[PDB]
């Protein structure tokens, strides 16, 4: 690893957990190169009963700006799915 | 929600598998007020087949850096954990 001074930029995708699971599935095989690391599925956690609730969300992280718009012409969002784009800092 | 007021805070908070769930029920039982959400439990994905790799991590928001202070200051990080803090701006 280089230094990496300012922050890295990153996506969150969501949808069902079948969906999400498949979209990794694709990137890493027909992507890779577009991303620089994708997370397992994962949910916010709820207080009671079953912690796995509501959407199924993977962070996916990138290089640059430009592997970010690079992977976002080339990657299919099946329907139903969403994806938010995020840059952030390292504070400690 | 209302709207973003500036940006917003987290934190990436990793170990083995049951040193992140133990945090996370820890948390969730005695500082719910300093955190605003938590995930479940995820890793890296291995592109090798091995999903379930490396660490263990999960994320924990916080509505204010206020918060995220509070909670710095009251819970503690067992041996052989990580934590990481950064701030992100939504990009789209």
């Amino acid at each position: 690893h280089l230094l990496k001074a300012g922050g890295s930029c990153f996506a969150l995708i969501s949808g069902t957990a079948n969906q999400v699971k498949c979209y990794r599935f694709r990137v890493k095989k027909n992507h890779r190169h577009r991303y620089e690391n994708c997370t397992t599925t994962w949910f916010t956690v709820a207080d009671n009963g079953a912690e796995r609730q509501g959407q199924a969300q993977i962070l996916i992280t990138f290089g640059s700006p430009s592997q970010r718009q690079d992977f976002l012409k080339h990657v299919p969002l099946p329907p139903g799915m969403n994806i938010s784009g995020f840059t952030a800092s390292l504070d400690f």
